[PDB]
């Protein structure tokens, strides 16, 4: 029942894209949380959110932001769990700005980089799962058959 | 002493860039190894690499590959484990070709991207050891005083 | 009858532009086959079409994928037919990473590679057609026509 | 020894790059010719290169240029034949115009397009094998070997 | 009369960006001339058209084409009359690929370049004026009226 | 001599570039301080950094970063006074991860962005002084002087 | 009341991005004017304003403009006080050229550059606040109001 | 010998480039001045050199800048006369930001275009040449010559 995964973006503009992290966590039945987290308007907000996430029984930290999107990085500044990173699409440069501000972290603080949008946010909620499943015997199961399904729904040519 | 993480590299070439990966994850001392396996040239060693990894007892696979990198991508499509990927830097547009090639897989399929380059391998690495930690309390401390020790040894003014 | 020709896409959302390469095919009567593969969701069925394509009378290949678009390189990793790669335009990078993921093969597993959309797809089967003809005299004559019509029907001013 | 490709460049800068072309037609035995023909300085000359490669005997054109790389469009726009066009990388731009200049063609007239530099060359000349093959049971099996070589020959670890 | 400018477009599909140097010519009263000519599509149309086009009487080729562009640079090709290319913004790449495919013309072989769409039309007009009036007193104040009307014009301040 | 402009940088590495605004400003005989400080590595140092700036005298930041360059705009986020960025040039992309992981702030945090490399720290020591020559006389003299000295040194013709 | 900041424009077109600026100095109650002066329809118009802009009372400059937006340069270039440069959204490459046009300045004339589009725009604002804020006790103490609602005003969670 | 052509540079930096423009109008007899005026540094200048140069005699501007390159744009601003602009390659982003600099002029101020570096330069000159010679048949066989050289010049083969 308690969060294992800490859905947070920089802005509601982001939730067009976040949701998609959301319905997939729910869709395979892991708890979590989600929020609204600015690194550039509430930057305290965000050093307590990460500081004490670990504390909080949180696993994994999925964080989604455009532009300069410093969310994912100041995220993994203050939290040793695994953050990953969804670059929200940008107005103007279409994510390339929030790509860029996103997976060029140097060496020392990771944040694993997921696509542009909303597949980044579906493959990130994805990617949590599988992270998950290393420890949790049913969610590896239920990931297993959600693998399965998409592979299998596939359909063989066009309509 | 068994492999719990897994490196893979499109060629020799990747090793220069990899090579990062393989040492911080010796540093936090967490078992590993380190194989080329071209999504090109050996599809179907990848794809029994991939398909078989997690009952082989692997938990995370770090896979780095230059220009039209496909390795990160088919090999999460082989398996359910988290898949990170490291673009190598290409001569030409300097691992742009690497980084969109990793990165920009459509929803179903996941691969955790790191930088382009050094820094993105040495990440890998440090992305793997966060998510092992999350299950190995001794990991966890050594991560824990990894990370205490990198914001330490931050100076406190240049040497001009 | 027996397609010689296989058009491969990965997914239903790339038919919009591969429709073109269909079409452009059938109106140079070339049999061929239109099929949806990909190479993430369906690896293995990609790993048989490509491995089995020479033994099922297959000439050419033409793929089309958008984002990471591995469909095209890792067709062509296991035929040793010529494949043909359309960059579909995505929604965020307009192409450009469809575009880098497929041309950008490294030497030892080529794919020709053709412009971003639908110009690309119609002459993925344009290009295939021209292949086709080097061993097909009716073929040839057909396709000479086309080209011969193309010309001379571009109009001389503006409209 | 009739000739059956054509490797044309738009200068002699382009050697460097398109040699790799050649050196693999010689490889799997491919009669080809090499000329430098430039479309902006000498555009008759490739029209008359273009037009007459089909009654010539070439079944395949591989054209390399960089920068505005106008070379592959036009002579594709002359001949029916399938050309091939390699992006040369360019100072500036590292090749981002020449591939732009030769990939974004029209619908109508289409270049195969390969990668930037000496693998873009190197798979015009595979990609040309594998359409010669097609109707050449001896090439065809030449191919096939050369292929299954360059994966047998891919190492299992890397040089650390 | 006889026109002193040519224009030339790869397409119908470029109307409507070229529309722009036709309108600034008639505007400046520059006798003119409104073609489609591709690269491509109609190569021994283009060599022609660029082979007599100074025995005809033009001054000034303002050619325009998008995607791999090869209209202005292979018209210069053929004449020793200053040609100026206006990119035409491309569906997918925004007239980036249109831009380079004009601009970057090794040395030997150049085309004056304008901004890409619109701009870059009315402008090529523009530029081809200003090349024209330094022969023709008549017209060289017609265009010194038309930069004085444009200057003097510019509100001070914002509706 | 208490600092009014506060130079930081997030590495040793920064300092290349940085060194321009340093003597910059001591040309101008403005008053700063040149530190170090992560914002990924020691982001509390960062946070306490910025928090404190205006109540310890500063007047003006200049920031520098390279990469994914967050130095800058989490330094505008936690405190009120102008900051400026200068975008370190990064190796592989030269520069543009840096530019625009700094200038594309969404609104309500403003960074002065200035140029990739030296010209950017150089400018952005100009544009400090620009804004603390405001309600300085003495120090507005000495710029105009100085931006005077630029125009009067530029040569009229090249050597050839 | 005399104006203390001026924000400058090259053209009507520039409003809809640059009345963020003029909003938000309005709502932190700072004196300015707003004109539109093009750098290349309107050049003397330029360097006289930048000229007297100090003499003047003028204390920041905001310029915006899109394409080649030279407006800010060659302003900077005529006055020492600070100019704030806003990136105007192109039509084409979505202001990736007024950018460039705007951020890379050589050594020796600065101009502080915001972000693309309206976010800019709202930022030199900003900026130009913060900086007037150095000698403006008042209106420190709106800035700092106004920065303490923004944080304040950040949501908890997405609806 | 009363120049017709101006070459304009922002720097001494500059003329590494534009010395190819300048060799090029000698070599075709073609009377010129060659300058640095810097848009930022010397605005009052520029706006005088652009002013003036209709009639002063000049026909033609040929200007060169690199970065925020301004200069080619505020000259013709000035002047009536047709501007072209050199793309000067930069460090960082190779002239990618030279080239948007001039070449994205908004309707009303043309700037005809070259390419990046020595070729931009040298073509420059070409153009200018081209136009020059609509209105002096002497340069215009002069110019035919050259060109009809430049093609009788390409070899028909590279030196494998
Ligand atoms: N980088 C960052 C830090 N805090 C918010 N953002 C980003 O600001 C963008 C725009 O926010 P808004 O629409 O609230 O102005 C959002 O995409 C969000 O990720
Ligand atoms: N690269 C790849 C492999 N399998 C599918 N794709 C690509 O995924 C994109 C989006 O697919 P969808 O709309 O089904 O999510 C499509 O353009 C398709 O080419
Ligand atoms: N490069 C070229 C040569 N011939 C035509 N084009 C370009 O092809 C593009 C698309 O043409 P269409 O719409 O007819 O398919 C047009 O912008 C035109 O400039
Ligand atoms: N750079 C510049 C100088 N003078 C005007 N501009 C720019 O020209 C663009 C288009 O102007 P318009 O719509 O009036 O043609 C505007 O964004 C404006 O910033």
């Amino acid at each position: 029942s308690a969060p294992v995964v800490g859905i947070i973006m920089g802005s509601q503009s982001d939730w067009e894209t976040m949701r998609h992290a959301d319905a997939l966590l729910t869709e395979l039945e892991i708890p979590h949380e989600t929020l609204i987290v600015s690194a550039h308007r509430t930057p305290d907000r965000l050093a307590d959110y990460a500081r004490t996430a670990a504390e909080r029984g949180l696993n994994v930290i999925i964080a989604g932001a455009g532009g300069a999107a410093h969310l994912p990085g100041m995220c993994a500044a203050w939290t040793r769990l695994p953050v990953l990173g969804v670059p929200v699409e940008s107005r103007a440069l279409k994510g390339m700005d929030s790509l860029l501000s996103i997976v060029q972290m140097p060496g020392g603080v990771p944040v694993g980089t997921l696509a542009i949008g909303a597949s980044g946010a579906k493959n990130a909620a994805l990617l949590a799962a599988s992270i998950l499943a290393l420890y949790n015997p049913a969610l590896a199961a239920r990931l297993e058959t959600w693998r399965a399904l998409q592979t299998a729904s596939v359909p063989n040519s066009p309509i």
